[PDB]
C-alpha cells in the first residue's frame, strides 16, 4: 500500500509543480523530526518495510506513464516501473536488497541493473555530465518517454541514464532543496530548458555533508564551514544553519538530535 504521488508534464505550470513537490515533502516526512526549522527524513534504523518507499507516477503529454520508486530515508530513486517491466538499481548492501522485493510486486518482469544509481556512474553511462545534461518540463516529458521504451529497446542505454539523471533532479533534489524547486519553477513557467549552474551541482553534492553538518551543530554554529558556489560559480561560506532555512527543504537523518541544553 506505499503512497502514490502524481505528476504530468502535460500542460505543466509551475502552481501543478509546486504541488506536486509540496505533496512528495509530505509523504516524505512524517512531522517527528525537525531541527532548526529543517525537517530531517526519517531514520533507516527500525523504520518498518511498509513505511520504507512512496511511488511517483509520472505521465506526459505523449500519454505515457512511469512509475518512480523513492526510498523516504533519503528520497532516493531506487527503480521503476513501466506497465509490466520494473527496473532497479543494483542496490548499496542486503538490507536495501530485499527492501525492494517489496516494490512493484506484481510486475512480470523484474530486473536489477548491475550498475548503482548514483550521478557519478549516470553520467559515465550518459557520456555527459549533470552541468551538461538541460533540465525543465521539455526534458521531463523526453525522460518519461525514454523510460517507459527501455524494455523494447527503443531507448539506448546512454538516453536512459540521461532520462533517470532529469528526473532525479527534477524530482528528489527539488524535494530535497527549495532552491533548486525554485530552479525547476523557472524553467517551467517560461518554458526554458537549460542546464543546472554551479549553485545547483555544489548543493546537490553537499546535501549530507550540509545535513550532517546542521545536525552536529553547536546551537546552529558549523564547527567547520562548508564552501558551496553561487551562479556565476564564485565561493560562498555556509557557516550555520540560518542561511540554509530558505534553500534546504529536507535533510537525511545523521545523528541524534542532542538533549535542549537550555539556559
Ligand atoms: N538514483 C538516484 N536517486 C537520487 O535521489 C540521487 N541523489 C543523489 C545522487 C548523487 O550521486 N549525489 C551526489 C553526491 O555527492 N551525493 C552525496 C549526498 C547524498 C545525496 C543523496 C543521497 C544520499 C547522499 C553522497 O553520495 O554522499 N544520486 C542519486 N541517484
Amino acid at each position: 500500500q506505499y503512497p502514490i504521488i502524481n505528476f504530468t508534464t502535460a500542460g505543466a505550470t509551475v502552481q501543478s509543480y509546486t504541488n506536486f513537490i509540496r505533496a512528495v515533502r509530505g509523504r516524505l516526512t512524517t512531522g517527528a523530526d525537525v531541527r532548526h526549522e529543517i525537517p530531517v527524513l526519517p531514520n533507516r534504523v527500525g523504520l518498518p518495510i511498509n513505511q520504507r518507499f512512496i511511488l511517483v507516477e509520472l505521465s506526459n503529454h505523449a500519454e505515457l506513464s512511469v512509475t518512480l520508486a523513492l526510498d523516504v530515508t533519503n528520497a532516493y530513486v531506487v527503480g521503476y516501473r513501466a506497465g509490466n517491466s520494473a527496473y532497479f538499481f543494483h542496490p548499496d548492501n542486503q538490507e536495501d536488497a530485499e527492501a525492494i522485493t517489496h516494490l512493484f510486486t506484481d510486475v512480470q518482469n523484474r530486473y536489477t541493473f548491475a550498475f548503482g544509481g548514483n550521478y557519478d556512474r549516470l553520467e559515465q553511462l550518459a557520456g555527459n555530465l549533470r552541468e551538461n545534461i538541460e533540465l525543465g518540463n521539455g526534458p521531463l516529458e523526453e525522460a518519461i518517454s525514454a523510460l517507459y521504451y527501455y524494455s523494447t529497446g527503443g531507448t539506448q542505454l546512454p538516453t536512459l541514464a540521461r532520462s533517470f539523471i532529469i528526473c532525479i533532479q527534477m524530482i528528489s533534489e527539488a524535494a530535497r532543496f527549495q532552491y533548486i524547486e525554485g530552479e525547476m519553477r523557472t524553467r517551467i513557467r517560461y518554458n526554458r530548458r537549460s542546464a543546472p549552474d554551479p549553485s545547483v551541482i555544489t548543493l546537490e553534492n553537499s546535501w549530507g555533508r550540509l545535513s550532517t553538518a546542521i545536525q552536529e551543530s553547536n546551537q546552529g554554529a558549523f564547527a567547520s564551514p562548508i564552501q558551496l558556489q553561487r551562479r556565476n560559480g564564485s565561493k560562498f561560506s555556509v557557516y550555520d544553519v540560518s542561511i540554509l532555512i530558505p534553500i534546504i527543504a529536507l535533510m537525511v537523518y545523521r545523528c541524534a538530535p542532542p538533549p535542549s541544553s537550555q539556559f
